[PDB]
Order: C-alpha cells, then structure tokens, then sequence
C-alpha cells in the first residue's frame, strides 16, 4: 500500500497548510519541497496578518472580510510568532479625503469578527513627532505581525505530528495519471536520488511556479495564467523608538509600510513591479530603493540615505491573472481549481493566496478534495494550536517563565527562544543546565544546541535555512561566523 492518499508539491505556506489540514483529516500525506521550506515567496512578505485595508478601494470585500476574521484565529494558533500591532496612517488630504478614510476604517473594524483587536482612532501630530511638521493629522488601527517563514515551519511540523511526511531538497520533476492513480517522480537536488510515488490525489501549490509545473511537469493546460508581481523591502536601523508601524500614502495611490522589526530595525516596503523570469533570481533594483526611500523621506523628519540600508529582500507575488492593467490593481484573492479524470486522480491547483488567508484556503481545498476520500475527517484547524504555540502569554508569560525554569538563560536568549520556538524550547534545551551545556557559541547567542535542534526538528540543511528562514540571526553574524555555521552543518549532516 505504498500509495499515498495525497501528495502536495510545494513547501511554502499554502502547500504546508493544505498538507497539515489533510493529515489532520486522516489522509496519508506527503509534501515535497524543491529546496527549503518557505525558501521563496513565503519568506519574502511584509510579514503582516492584515485584512488588506487598501483592497477596499477596489471593493475586494470577500477577501478583506475573510482576512480580517482570520487574524484572531491565527493569533491563537501561533501566539509565539504572531502578535497584535497598531498602524498609524498619516493624513494626506490631496490624496484621500478624511471622510473616505473613516468609512474604510469602519469597515475594517466591523467587516470581520473582532473579539480582541482594539478599534480605530484619530491622531494628532505635533512639532515633536517623528513626521514632518506639515503633517498634522492621522489615524491608527489594528492588524498583526507574523514570522512568515516560521508560520510555514509550524505547519510542516503539524504534518509530521499527524503521521504525515515532509521531504525537502526534493524537486518533483513530473506527475501523470495512470490507471486511476497519480505517478509522481522527484529527485534529490543534491544527491540525484530519484523517487517514484503513487497517489490518489495531487495538489499543485508551487506558487510562482504553478503554471510552469503544468507545462513542464504534467504537460497539462493550466486553468489560469499567473502574473508575477515583484515586491521588495529594505531594512535599516530602527528609524524611531515607537512600537507602532506607519502606513504611508504615496502619490501613485499605493501605500508603503514602515514596520518595527526585532526591536533594532525598521522594515520598509513594499513595491509592484511586473516581473518575468526565474522567481529564484528576483532581487531589488535601484528604482525600487529610490521609490521606498522617497516615500519615507517625504513623511519623516529623520532622513534616510542609501548608505543606511543594512539588508534588502525581494520576492514575486504569484497573482491569479485577472488581466488588470495595473500591478497594484491586480486582485490578491486566491483561486482554487480541482479537476479529475474519470472521477479519479483529482488535481487541485492553487493560484494566489496571501499568508493571511492560508488556513481558510487550505480548508476550502480539502473541501473540494473531500468527495474523493473514504471517511475523511471534517475541518479542524480552526480550534487547533500549531506546534510551538502551547504557551501562556509570549512575553506576558513564556519568556519570563522560561528564565524562571531555566535560570542560566540570559534575558535576551530567553526572549529569542520564546519568540522563535515557543513551547518547543524545552525540546531544544533538552537536559541543559548551564550555558556551557549549550555547546559552541556561533555568535549573538546562537548556540550549537539551537542549530542541532534546527537540523533535528526543523529540516535545516544549509546555513541560510537556519540564519535567514528559521531565524534571522543572519542579521548579526559576520561572514566568518556564517561560514562556521555552514562548516558545522557539513560535519553534523555528514556522520
Ligand atoms: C512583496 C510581498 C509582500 C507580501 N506581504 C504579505 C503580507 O504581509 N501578508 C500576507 O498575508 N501575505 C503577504 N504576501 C503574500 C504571501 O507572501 C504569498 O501569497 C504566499 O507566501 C504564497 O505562498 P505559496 O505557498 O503559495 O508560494 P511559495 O511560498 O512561493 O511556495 C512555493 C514553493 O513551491 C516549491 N516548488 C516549486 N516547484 C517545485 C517542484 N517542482 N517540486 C517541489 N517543490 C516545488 C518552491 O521551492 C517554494 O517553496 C506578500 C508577498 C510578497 C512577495
Ligand atoms: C486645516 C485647519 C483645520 C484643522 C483640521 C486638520 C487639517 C487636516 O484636515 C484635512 O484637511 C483637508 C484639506 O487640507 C480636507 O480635505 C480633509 O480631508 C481633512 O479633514
Ligand atoms: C458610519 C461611519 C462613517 C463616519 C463618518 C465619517 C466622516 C468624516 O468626516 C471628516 O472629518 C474630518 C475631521 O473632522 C473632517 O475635517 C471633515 O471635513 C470630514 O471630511
Ligand atoms: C462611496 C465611495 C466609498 C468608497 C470607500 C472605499 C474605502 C476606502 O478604503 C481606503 O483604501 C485606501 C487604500 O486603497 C487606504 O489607504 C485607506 O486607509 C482606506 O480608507
Ligand atoms: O519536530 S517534529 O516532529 O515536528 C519534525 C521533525 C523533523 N525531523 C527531521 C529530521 O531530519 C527534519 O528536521 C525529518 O525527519
């Protein structure tokens, strides 16, 4: 019975969420990721769990309402990596009238069930604010921040938690129907080891590659086109000490975020640039930098230059091509397509789908796949808690409680584990009783005990996986220290 019930191609947020949900419904599931979990679009987001305020002008009510309500659901599912955040919108009357803004905020507050997130409010900016003097009025509202790459990992762990299988660095090369079953072929991108599996169902959740897999992997016609819209972000030492984020209205009608990041930086993003080519080669261009710095510099007193940038990242949104002439106007809602052959071997493909709406998307996916499976269990993820989320507060409790239980833990390290691993911290600490038991110090309190844990429980294979996806330690480790991390991984993944 080597036949899996469902095979999921794609290890980003959408593929992980679908696989986890499926496994939790009793299906024998296998998820395939060509490189590393969240190595593409899912680790290149603005990292916000938002309802999509700007989509209201386009009347995308279905998406905005679903997104808004999911915020609190995700907040309870992964309290260790997600949390409430307040956003400040500077008023720019020549762009949008005050009455217009208020209507939007009203919908944003009632368009979706809001049990804990505070309501919107008006703001007054004085001569001592961070914004320029001419800007005197604004508004503030709620939304959430989430460690995108880690939300993906949490779901991958869930898959395994429920008897599922997850393979990384394994690229699916082909898939075709045969005798009522799917024959999926894949190969280890490193060793060349080939695999061949049989499945009763197949999900194409390869994001930017969705159509590409239809053409080269299955030789089947894709039900939808895909618009690749690149978006980049720049990182700089925090521009101010305030805990809230700002949402700026640019002259082209787009909005740009300035978000507090890891207490030391500010993330500024994003952009909408039509893109063509390999989604893996995407990178920020000069005009993007000029565009993000300008909108920031026109709003804040403290001026930023190109020289203040400490890091940048970019990714491409795989938006379902609605033929919109304007990249910023293209819809952000997702579309799912399911098709079978003679009532068997269904194929569910995913087009679009924000990180914010992934759980709902995954639920709707299993809904379409239900008719094809035995006594498949019903929905369940809404009342679940992702691995690492079984805490009691986050900072409120966990970080404090961790140092209390593991006194040798400095306040910074305790904060890191709490905000990264959550309830999985005790598994990482194992029998450690002192700092020395944590092993080699690679820098910035990133110990061997953490890296060993990442390889054993978080599929880490390369340094980048560990320093830029499972964590953001890459922001502090110098070139030699990162080289050492890679060297350790070789020696550990060797024998
Ligand atoms: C600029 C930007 C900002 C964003 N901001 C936000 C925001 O703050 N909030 C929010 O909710 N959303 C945001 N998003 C949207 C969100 O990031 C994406 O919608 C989501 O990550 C898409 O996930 P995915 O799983 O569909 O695709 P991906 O994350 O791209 O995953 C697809 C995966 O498939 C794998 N794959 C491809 N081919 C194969 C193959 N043949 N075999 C095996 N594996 C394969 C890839 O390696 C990859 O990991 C943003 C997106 C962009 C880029
Ligand atoms: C302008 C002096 C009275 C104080 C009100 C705060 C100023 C911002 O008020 C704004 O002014 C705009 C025009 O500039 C209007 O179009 C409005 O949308 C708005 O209410
Ligand atoms: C039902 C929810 C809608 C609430 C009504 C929104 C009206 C906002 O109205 C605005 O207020 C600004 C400041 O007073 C103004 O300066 C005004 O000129 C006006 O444009
Ligand atoms: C009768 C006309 C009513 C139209 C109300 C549309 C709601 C406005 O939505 C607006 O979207 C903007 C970006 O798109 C955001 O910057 C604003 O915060 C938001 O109020
Ligand atoms: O911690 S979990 O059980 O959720 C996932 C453990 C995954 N372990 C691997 C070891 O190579 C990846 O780290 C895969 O078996």
């Amino acid at each position: 019975m080597e036949t899996k019930d469902l095979i999921v191609i794609g290890g980003g947020i959408n593929g992980a969420g679908i696989a986890a949900d499926a496994a939790g419904r009793g299906l024998s599931v296998l998820m395939l990721e060509a490189q590393d979990l969240a190595c593409a679009t899912s680790s290149a987001s603005s990292k916000l769990i938002h309802g999509g305020l700007r989509y209201l002008e386009h009347y995308e009510f279905r998406l905005v309402s679903e997104a808004l309500a999911e915020r609190e659901v995700l907040l309870k599912m992964a309290p260790h990596i997600a949390f409430p955040m307040r956003f400040r919108l500077p008023h720019r009357p020549h762009l949008r009238p005050a009455w217009m803004i208020r209507i939007g905020l009203f919908m944003y507050d009632h368009l979706g069930k809001r049990t804990s997130l505070p309501g919107s409010t008006g703001l007054r900016f004085g001569a001592n604010s961070v914004l320029k003097p001419e800007i005197k009025r604004g508004f503030e509202y709620s939304d959430c921040w989430v460690d995108d790459a880690r939300l993906v990992l949490a779901n991958a762990q869930m898959v395994v938690r429920k008897g599922g299988e997850v393979l990384t660095r394994t690229r699916a090369t082909s898939a075709r129907r045969e005798n009522g079953l799917w024959i999926v072929e894949a190969e280890d991108i490193d060793t060349g080891k080939k695999y061949s599996w049989q499945a009763r169902g197949l999900v194409n959740a390869t994001g930017p590659w969705v159509k590409q897999f239809f053409d080269d992997g299955m030789h089947l016609p894709s039900p939808y086109g895909i618009r690749l819209i690149k978006g980049s972000h720049i990182v700089v030492p925090r521009v101010h000490t305030q805990k809230q984020a700002y949402i700026l209205q640019n002259e082209d009608k787009r909005i740009v975020f300035v978000i507090p990041w890891m207490d030391e930086f500010s993330i500024i993003g994003t952009t909408d640039v039509e893109y063509k080519g390999d989604p893996k080669a995407v990178k920020i261009e000069e005009s993007e930098i000029n565009y993000l710095l300008n909108v920031y510099n026109t709003h804040f007193k403290k001026q930023l230059s190109r020289d203040d940038i400490v890091w940048t990242y970019s990714g491409v949104r795989p938006l379902c091509d609605d033929e919109s002439d304007s990249p910023q106007a293209i819809t952000r809602d997702y579309t799912l397509d399911i098709h079978d052959e003679n009532g068997k071997a269904p194929l569910l493909s995913v087009f679009g789908g924000k990180l914010t709406t992934y759980r709902k998307l995954a639920e709707h996916a299993l809904e379409k796949l239900t008719p094809y499976y035995q006594g498949i269990g019903p929905a369940w993820t809404k009342e679940s808690v992702l691995p690492g989320g079984a805490i009691e507060g986050d900072r409120d409790d966990y970080a404090a409680r961790l140092r209390r239980r593991y006194p040798f833990l400095t306040e910074s390290l305790a904060r890191h584990y709490a905000r990264t691993y959550g309830s999985n911290s005790e598994l990482l600490l194992g029998n450690a009783g002192t700092v020395s038991d944590l092993g080699e110090d690679f820098g910035h309190e990133f110990y061997e005990a953490e890296l060993k844990y990442l390889v054993d429980h978080e599929w880490v294979r390369r340094a980048d996986d560990a320093l830029w996806r499972r964590t953001k330690q890459g922001m502090w480790l110098n070139a030699d220290q990162q080289s050492r991390v890679s060297q350790w991984l070789v020696e550990y993944t060797q024998q």
